[PDB]
């Protein structure tokens, strides 16, 4: 029994983290095969950061301008180039600890594990969701840039996030591992803000199913609803629209618990309109939206990553 | 910025998890140097649940009755002994992945990371606290016994928990790595029940200091309290007594934020009286008690916001 916000085991990614120094800046890199990936803003001064021309800044750098430490051994950079907002540093040695991996770009609402790192040293691991407004509600201090986010699907690590910056409201923005930002952000010191966020409806439903599976049933009721009717309610409460694909994805949980998705939607409608009346669900007084349907199924079945 | 339930990177522990099989029972073991640690109830049969005599069960076993598998490799068991409620299986290979480590018994309120495992392979990592009633609120399915909890200081893994059983309320009980249970529990299926649980007051105060550090002051007030008056109030809400030890422990966070410990106690008193009135603290609508003072200092900046 029990339900906890759970990260993937981080060992396979820990073996890939390195320290990258350029000038006075140190941050983290991801060492896979013979390339180290890190944010291209590592090459900027604070003045550069105000309006950078990254190609122009890069051409003045030599391979030897990039100090890369894997643990306590230096890595020899032998080439350098950019792909979108990530710098690719070719090194003379393949990482012997490279896991089976892919670069994937995730959708808003999808979750992933973040391995927060400082000076190439992993320091903590936690679970995030890509918010509808394309930020993540992370926990990052100075020096964490280049920390990565990932899922594990078999023995394959799917890298999906590189940390780049913190927005004024304290949430975070980054890229996929091909250097494409999530969200309407740029790697420049200029006025930027998170857009208004919304709640991930299909994930809240997943968590309600998790709650039922764990014996928390007080919010269940006799009523059901329709998609159109429910989506009117969702829109009024700044919840994302629930689509038919969402319903299909929740199918397994509906069959296992005996609560059809629109049956559960009626529970959620009543919770939105009336609150929780002093009660909690899985120990929370808020409706939790950073568990995907897959997260709930995985944690409520015991899937492992040897 | 940000504040998350953050676990330690699990890779150092991942490299120690093995599968231990005895008869029809399979569970997890912890392989350090040439010893595999696991719950002694692995030797119990279906008749042995209520009043096992472990000395009598164990003396009937030979080294080759224990099957230990590390990844795809069988390890050879060359010795076995019982220490309290853990079995120590001596094997013919030192684990080449053994980290720097120690065994430490923790006190209620202390936090640690759990690497949930099944069949010797890690599933997920999350953060737990030893409750005042010596249980933990984990996420554990059948086959998770022998999963461990740990902290990592620098590069040294401190193992502090081994998972043994789930109590009827769905909370979890286990031992330190010397096999001594936390709390009054025993490895028998005789009826036993967790004591009423209480809130870890010093941790709530730590977390309120975290909120101030990340820039939230809305819950402070102009008042203070004596330590004894605080405790008289807080225990009416099922909060643990706050000791002078706890007040001393909070000194650093008090100095960093400029809010005296007993002034923060006054804020807590008001929060218990008033609730949050539709507001949140660090993203929660409930007061959080599974962050220790040490956790807050490790995760938060050293510079308080405003
Ligand atoms: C002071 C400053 O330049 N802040 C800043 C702003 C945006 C981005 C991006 N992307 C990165 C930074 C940096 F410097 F913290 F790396
Ligand atoms: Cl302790
Ligand atoms: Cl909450
Ligand atoms: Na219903
Ligand atoms: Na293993």
């Amino acid at each position: 029994s029990g339900f906890r916000k759970m990260a993937f085991p981080s060992g396979k990614v820990e073996g890939c983290m390195v320290q990258v120094t350029c000038g006075t800046t140190t941050l983290n890199g991801l060492w896979l095969d013979d390339v180290v990936y890190c944010p291209r803003h590592v090459i900027c001064t604070s003045e550069d950061m105000l309006n950078p021309n990254y190609e122009d800044l890069l051409i003045r750098k030599s391979n030897h301008n990039f100090l890369v430490q894997a643990g306590n051994v230096q890595l020899r950079v032998i080439g350098h180039s950019m792909q979108n907002c990530v710098l690719k540093l070719k090194v003379d040695t393949a990482n012997p600890k490279t896991p089976k991996y892919k670069f994937v770009r995730i959708q808003p609402g999808q979750t992933f594990s973040v391995l927060a790192c400082y000076n190439g040293s992993p320091s903590g691991v936690y679970q995030c969701a890509m918010r509808p407004n394309f930020t993540i509600k992370g926990s990052f201090l100075n020096g964490s840039c280049g920390s990565v986010g990932f899922n594990i699907d078999y023995d394959c690590v799917s890298f999906c996030y590189m940390h780049h910056m913190e927005l004024p409201t304290g949430v975070h923005a980054g890229t996929d591992l091909e250097g494409n930002f999530y969200g309407p952000f740029v790697d420049r010191q200029t006025a930027q803000a998170a857009g208004t966020d919304t709640t991930i409806t299909v994930n809240v439903l997943a968590w309600l199913y998790a709650a039922v599976i764990n014996g928390d049933r007080w919010f269940l009721n006799r009523f059901t609803t329709t998609l159109n009717d429910f989506n009117l309610v969702a829109m009024k409460y700044n919840y994302e629209p629930l689509t038919q694909d969402h319903v299909d994805i929740l199918g397994p949980l509906s069959a296992q618990t005996g609560i059809a998705v629109l049956d559960m939607c009626a529970s959620l409608k009543e919770l939105l309109q009336n609150g929780m009346n002093g009660r909690t669900i899985l120990g929370s007084a808020l409706l939790e939206d950073e568990f995907t349907p897959f997260d709930v199924v995985r944690q409520c079945s015991g899937v492992t990553f040897q």
